[PDB]
């Protein structure tokens, strides 16, 4: 996962 700080989504492989 790259870029998951306060906003939920994390989908990244």
């Amino acid at each position: 996962i790259w870029g998951e700080s306060g906003k939920l989504i994390s989908t990244t492989a």
